[PDB]
């Protein structure tokens, strides 16, 4: 049921689901509180953001 | 100007530096960390002067 995952530098990973929510995890891979207007670095480069429970990533 | 977002509001935001323009084209700060709706049907938020698109 997950459609994505955003694998994060500090060893998080939030997973999106096809359900449209949304899941954050910590580097044991135990749930975490999913921050709002916190930017964060992804592994690959990018950098994403979450807000009213949706996903932006950098333009 | 490298960067245009039109909203729905009626207002833009440029980037040029980065601003935004009421419907008047009075220019204005960008608003940090409130989320903007594009007439484009997309949402954007700006964040320690970076732009964060629907993903
Ligand atoms: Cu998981
Ligand atoms: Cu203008
Ligand atoms: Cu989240």
């Amino acid at each position: 049921n997950v459609v994505k995952t955003y694998d994060l530098q500090d060893g998080s990973k939030v997973h999106v689901f096809k359900d449209g929510k949304m899941g954050m995890e910590n580097k044991f891979g135990k749930s975490m509180n999913m921050p709002e207007g916190k930017v964060m670095e992804t592994r690959d480069g990018t950098k994403i953001i979450m807000k009213g429970n949706e996903i932006f990533r950098l333009d």
